[PDB]
């Protein structure tokens, strides 16, 4: 009979290439390991959910202000009511008798470019202007002549002398605890220009978290500049919204099971049927 | 220096257990093989989409009426307008700028028990009643005493002397072409009982496809009795609706990209906020 | 708005920015003297004080200072010290106004003669800038055109005919340099008198100047923080500058000017021409000295902007107490687009914030207002009267406009019952199509509601142009039928697909309406342009006027609402909602055509002509700017050459000599129809010093430009002029009752219009219909002033230092959990965060990330594996141990029970770790639960089950799936927040399914981001790992 | 007491905007209508799954050659074995005990960039070469200088005197039945060039379905040239692969429930752990 593969590999007669690479977690040992740090030492130095998010997503032990800023961003992105396009889809799928995972996902896949995309779009827009060095007035003028609105600028109701309180909570944390916020100071000079046009055009919570996550990356001492640019490129700020808004989507799933809401069918009077005549 | 795994596997020194089994498709050769039948002979024998559905899902060369009945089921389940719970979620995800796969899926995941579940529920309910030997009057009286509505019985608009045409199209094909329909005759005798209560309580397209697919499985000669009963349990009529309704959900995606509809936010006056006082 | 700058501010702008090949002399040799300065600072900052003689002048915008004895010529520094002691800080009178002398300027003496003094003046007119010159300073005139330059060769031929031969080359290079300084820094006036040019160079001795203050967005870096002083006689107040700070940061207008801060009559009037009419009526009724402020708010300000404007007024009128009480006039005409509901909701919020001192000062509030959503505005303005005890008298459209002035001042009683109640002549026709520039959907729907009620065949708007979105179609209404109007990114696409369009309605901003109007005059189909924006600079408007004269394009505006032709066409928001179109009967023509400066008083002119006359034929609001695109005679000549008009109504203003062209057009026989006119701004001759009203052109530069002199001059011209605005409708009617008596006007039979259905939002807001809400929610509220998580606001979430587990208790359980319950939840999300890539869900996320999919698709592809076999033992161990514990069976009889049923205990049994080799995630969490939880009865049950299964195999310990499961039940059952029937529901509906999914999503996103870092290619499973067992030929 | 919304909307007292717009299906009448065709005449005219697939997706009556070509595309893209990245994920999710919808979806969401994205990419690439009119030799050399491989060219085993038989089946249908194939003849002239480099560089089934669906769109007479260009842009060939491969993914789900396969855990020696040291 032929030799077992596990016996041949253990005593080194053969070698087979590993088809997968991983870096975030080691679990074939005596202890679970998050990016080199064991699960017991994760809890002894009291790094939180934002602390293990720096281990799993960046393989870096972030400073305690960078951990606590990440947690602070997950509570402001946690929910924004049932009217948004993702929390709508979770409610429709929860009311159709589906499980938690199907209902979460059905609204979680609405996150993308138009819903939940302004978080990553404001980071990429402001970092492109700050690195390719132009003054904030030349950036506002550049966006206007190519017909692009600035992402992360503009709130529907909360304008000025009436500030968005999620923005003032997070901006107060960034000013005291972060050592240097160059892109935040750039983006706060951009809204000084756009609030001279309309009072509404302030930094969103989408545009605040976007430009302060970049300042958390390239000004905390853990990341090199090409590493901190890589995470904005591959979408680490997409995952901040997705992990944040998943908490309110699961809370939206569990809410429709409380209330025992039946199956939803959209009314025919809210739909405009413009079908072809016979084609 | 260690030996290759591929060299040791090809000329027979080592053995390694295969961790997967498949039986629907063989592609590691000169021709694509669908369940033992090559892709050239699939097209020479003029079996269609319902003919390859019998190969990929059941591994059987079904008769030409069974292949064509499957194709008729996929066209009546193809779409039922945008007001249903899945076509709603596809439209919301298409209007949120997502791709085809994300938009299809977000409404495809609503299919389950309340939306799209009456295909498999009316099959299992009527099969359980027919195999238990109870007459159609004793089945109607049984479900009344358990507080259960008969799945696949009932329509809200088209009742009697006013038939559902999708039901009458498919019942006509089943009457001429199927060699024996014992469960359809059972389900058409339950309909003669429930239509003496309300005119509305007729066989759905959900409930005629369910009982004629069971009659297609166990009375076409390809399947044994325990083998046809396995497909109803593992969810072959779930896949008939899901493959059928994917045809209209992609058309609902391509419609909202054609019409260039923007992002949907649900109106606040249609939502009833019943939040706690300060908890 | 031309605002006069000081002599110091103009000289420092000249010395920094002039470009002269001759050297300007005494550059920056100015020293500012205030009565609160230190002379040691001046002698250190500027060292030229001792070295030469000095002259001193008050920098208070005083003209003719040398003839009032306010210029001390050829004074040494010690003579300057003695000069200002009887002058600095006390009173003087210049004409009528009288004020303090608190700003003086030191500049060196210049030795010159009367052959050395010159005079250069550059001022802006409509047709260009006149450059003046005179040789005996102490006159040549040259018009430089709108897009024309001033060359030095042109100065020598015209301006310099009497200048001496050796001084021509030094003036013509200064005047050329002075003129480009005027154009680049946006001046509207620049006088240098005298200008001294000796052999040493050019000495600028005095400087009077005005700049176009609406050009601050252009000249922000050249002007700097430029300060516009108030005129001599009035002081500068920090509440005035607060409101001027709000005006410059939106398209809405917010003006405030304190005339007498101890005055008892305060006005908060909407509109810059409506507030002039209210100030005319107050000053007519003997309330000149008691009128406390001029101010207006217009251009549809928001609720927050109107709150900030109101709380400034209410804080200003509640400083000191008046014995007779105080009067607050919250007036205004019928608004066109200013939302009266949101406007008055900002005012009543300021009254509720100031109801304390408003009772002390005996403030009686009189309200008259019409407009969009005004019934909601007048409702909430009457509720705040009774709940705060302030006597608030609320009126509306049925009341005349300035009736609340007579009721407040005590001239007429308050009725108790009507509270709570080559230009072309034909610009517009029933076939007129228009293109709207911008997302003004309520404006476009208002035109479309106008057209259906006017029985038009097709809508007015053909296309919409918005450069910040792609080409699409937007759904509108044709009555009760929905239509689609195309939206275009480019103007050229709209003009090409729609050649039937001859009107552009330009809703671009003040910094976009110049380029959007230059771009649309490249298209020869557009014969009429309406510019809505207020705040375009006067130099940029005159280039629009210049090209409109060349292209033969009528321009209505800027700073206008547009105009309305009943039966044919309306521009944008003119006439307001359809409530006012039907009330003023603007769906069919009448015989009166009106032209008017202001657009909110046109909606009052719609109302006055409707109730006294068979209606309006065509009304045009030409805008409040200094240089409108079309004047009165651009429209009065059209109305004279129109057979449908039988009489004309003009509503002028103060400033400009436009209404004198109407006087000349009558004497030459060109205008023959009866004309009724009234120029508003009669109050401005009763004030001490000059006041700048809300409109950019409402400034009487001469004695003829006053509205008192213009109303007098139209009376000998045969124009029917009332004594005031409150008798304008009496004389519109009286001319009408003559034109019907002589048979000139035959009123047509009244035909009912095609009524539209009511809006749903309008019917829902005031409660005529009910519609059931098809959704319920409990976790989050976002249509408030603040985001709310289950009754708790977002600031109190962060104030009370609850974490991610704290908001998870709010979003999922709607409960304020204790701090150990919030922290145990976070620990469960940290141990379930990841368990390597070998598990089924982390596999699927890696395969989907290696296929090049996004974060959301890759996370989801592995998230959908969570279920029963992967990640299901968390909820399955909780339901199974709770069912055993609630059934009363002991832990031995539960181990025996599931042995007989062929069931392994969920949450018992770990592959490698055992008793005496403990799972560390279990030991971390069990130590938190034992020290912090009050009681753990199911954990003590599940650890007695574990004592039995570890006596079978040492391997069979509690998992982290079965520890979190039995301790989350103890978290729900024993934290005190939950009842048992409610805590059992959460386990039933799957709260521990969400704990695993939210925890493991953190490691699945980490598995997505890891495969993008490593740049792993597409995965394709080996064929030798798959055992193909396909049928033989079936 | 306020009037009903449904009553006031019925007698025309109020108006409310329809927030949705649809064109593909009308369920609210006496018969189900697929883009102007009732469900009865769909079955009278013997238009098949591909016939209703032109109704739901394009709102057009395609000719019977365009309907039957569309069906043959769904038959050849139906499955390609279990080892591809989507059929893997469906098998892992089916072995983890999940339902049909979740298992289909977990492998369906792999489709779009590197798995199954070459179908829409070969259409867009060859159309852009054909429209911006350059000869096939100047297209092969243009992609070489840009460092881009031609999408839809190249098979791992198949080549001349040994063709891909799915390609040969579909090419004979397009040659016999289509009236004009301008882009297929272009892509078969690009194929003559790349086969002179390596014999394996032939037209894929991803490449011939891509260029003959464009030839079906812009040469069947139903479509305007701007209409046919929009369907390629909004992803009509993304939906052809996804609706096709869903037959094999549901067949892969039903196969692992038949075989009763247990939960899959990947081997640890096929994964290469490259975690940081203690970061
Ligand atoms: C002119 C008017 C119609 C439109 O003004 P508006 O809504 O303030 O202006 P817009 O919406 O165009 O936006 C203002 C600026 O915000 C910019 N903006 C908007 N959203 C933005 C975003 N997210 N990011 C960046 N910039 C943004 C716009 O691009 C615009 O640019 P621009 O001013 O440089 O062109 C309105 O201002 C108005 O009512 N004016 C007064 C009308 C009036 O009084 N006329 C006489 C009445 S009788
Ligand atoms: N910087 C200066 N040096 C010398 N004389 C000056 C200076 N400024 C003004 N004067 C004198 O002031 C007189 C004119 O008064 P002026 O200031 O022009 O009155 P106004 O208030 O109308 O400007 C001139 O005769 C001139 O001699
Ligand atoms: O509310 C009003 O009376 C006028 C106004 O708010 C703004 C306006 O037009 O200013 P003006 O008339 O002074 O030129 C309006 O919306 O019409």
């Amino acid at each position: 009979v032929p030799m077992d593969y596990s016996w041949a590999r253990e005593l080194g007669l053969i070698r087979k290439p590993a088809s997968f690479m991983t870096s975030i977690c080691d679990e074939r040992g005596q202890e679970l390991i998050y990016a080199g740090m064991p699960i017991t030492e994760v809890f002894k130095e009291e790094m939180g959910i934002g602390g293990v998010l720096g281990l799993l997503w960046f393989q870096k032990r972030l400073p305690k202000y960078s951990c606590q800023f990440i947690e602070m961003c997950l509570m402001v992105t946690a929910d924004h009511g049932p009217a948004v396009s993702g929390a709508h889809n979770t409610i429709i799928c929860a009311r159709a008798g589906k499980d938690l995972v199907s209902s979460l996902t059905s609204g979680l896949l609405t996150i993308g470019d138009r819903f939940g995309g302004a978080l990553d779009a404001a980071a990429k827009m402001f970092s492109k202007a700050f690195d390719s060095g132009i003054i904030p007035m030349e950036f506002v003028n550049k966006m206007k002549k190519e017909g692009k609105l600035i992402m992360g600028i503009g709130h529907r109701v909360k304008s000025i002398n009436n500030p968005d309180m999620r923005v003032q909570i997070l901006k107060d944390y960034v000013r005291q605890h972060f050592p240097a916020t160059p892109l935040l100071d750039y983006a706060l000079e951009v809204e000084k220009i756009t609030t001279s046009k309309k009072p509404n055009l302030i930094l969103n919570v989408d545009g605040l978290i976007g430009v302060a996550f970049v300042d958390m990356l390239r000004n905390c001492g853990s990341f090199t500049r090409e590493e901190a640019d890589e995470y904005i490129d591959i979408g680490a700020l997409n995952g901040i919204f997705v992990l944040g808004r998943s908490m309110g989507f699961i809370g939206h799933y569990l809410d429709q099971k409380r209330l025992k809401q039946g199956l939803y069918r959209h009314p025919w009077d809210d739909i405009s049927y413009v079908l072809p005549e016979h084609m």
